[PDB]
């Protein structure tokens, strides 16, 4: 069995292996990867997403999200309160403002030190789940808006056609920007490309492990869990890596600088901060191999979780006995 300890595996492409994106997952899959539910990708030295990124402060971001915390230091939950809409530019000068701005650090370890320490004194402003794309139309490889869509890949296996599209989102982030311990929906792939700006620190818990992660998480929040069988998916909950540790839960640990990507595999929870001001681009998609998760996948019915319109026809055909309780909570 490749990669048995589920360790991060790093890849290297050459700009051949560059162009067929699935055939280079399935390679990444051969060597393990998937087992550690998190990957990173560096691409080869001649490819580029784009040209510049001179251009982007006119970007809205109509609905700004405050990330308030609740609890203590490694275990706590946040909140999403939304502001008025600004432009990228003026997203900018706020995560640069004395308020925002990362704080003086020796190196990544420390600044990791300091989130864990001090994140849930301040509440961030994170520019969230923002349709749209930053690849210039002429990147022909990991396009991230050219990828084949799981609509596809469910009728290319399963035969089924269903509605529903798949387009990519831009975050902004800034220091103590923070996503929250999740799967992807339907324990999707997701693919994060981070365009420009400071690094974005991952956790991760391997697949195999992940029920290990859930029961700690009922432990760590018992009124959400008695809410709700699946409240992760209302990814708001936090659990610090030196709480994982003190409870021995598996899990890994990586900085994503600008320029690389990142690859999170089915069932894969994974968690994390920006270091300070950033854009990354990150969509979903699907491979055989996720066909079974997605069968499998838990679900919020209690209404929290609400998502995407495209969602629906996964519940549908993957999980018809689940679908009636599920559509009940969307509406
Ligand atoms: O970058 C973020 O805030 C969150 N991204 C992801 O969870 C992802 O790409 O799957
Ligand atoms: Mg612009
Ligand atoms: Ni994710
Ligand atoms: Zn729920």
């Amino acid at each position: 069995a490749q990669n048995p300890n589920c360790n991060i595996m790093i890849f290297h492409p050459t700009k051949e292996e560059f162009n067929d994106f699935d055939k280079y997952i399935a390679y990444m899959e051969s060597q393990g990867a998937h087992r550690a539910g998190l990957a990173k990708i560096i691409p080869p030295k001649e490819w580029k997403a784009r040209e510049t990124y001179d251009n982007i402060s006119e970007i809205l971001i109509a609905t700004p999200l405050q990330q308030v915390a609740s609890g203590r230091a490694g275990v706590f939950t946040q909140y999403h309160k939304k502001k008025k809409a600004m432009t990228v530019g003026e997203y900018r000068h706020l995560a640069n403002s004395k308020k925002y701005q990362t704080p003086p650090h020796q190196n990544f370890e420390d600044l990791e030190r300091k989130y864990w320490k001090n994140r849930i004194y301040n509440s961030p402003i994170y520019g969230a789940d923002i349709s749209g794309s930053l690849f210039d139309e002429n990147t022909k490889q990991w396009n991230l808006g050219h990828l084949g869509t799981i609509q596809d890949l469910l009728e290319k296996e399963c035969g089924v056609v269903i509605e529903g599209v798949n387009t990519p989102y831009l975050y902004f982030g800034m220091w103590k920007t923070t996503f929250a311990w999740h799967t992807e929906d339907m324990d999707l792939y997701s693919i994060n490309y981070l365009h420009l700006g400071e690094p974005k620190t991952w956790y991760v818990v391997p697949p195999e492990h992940g029920q290990r992660l859930e029961r700690l998480a009922r432990e760590l929040f018992p009124g959400s869990s008695r809410g709700c069988g699946a409240f992760l998916r209302h990814k708001v909950a936090l659990i610090s890596p030196t709480v994982l540790k003190e409870n021995g839960i598996p899990f890994n640990r990586i900085t994503q600088e600008a320029g690389e990507f990142m690859v999170t595999f089915p069932y894969g929870y994974h968690a994390g901060f920006n270091h300070g001001f950033n854009c990354a681009e990150a969509i979903n998609f699907a491979t055989p191999r996720w066909i079974d998760y997605g069968k499998m996948a838990s679900q919020c019915s209690c209404g929290e979780a609400r998502v995407t319109f495209s969602m629906d026809a996964f519940v549908r055909i993957l999980q018809p006995e689940r679908y009636d309780l599920w559509k009940r909570g969307q509406d």
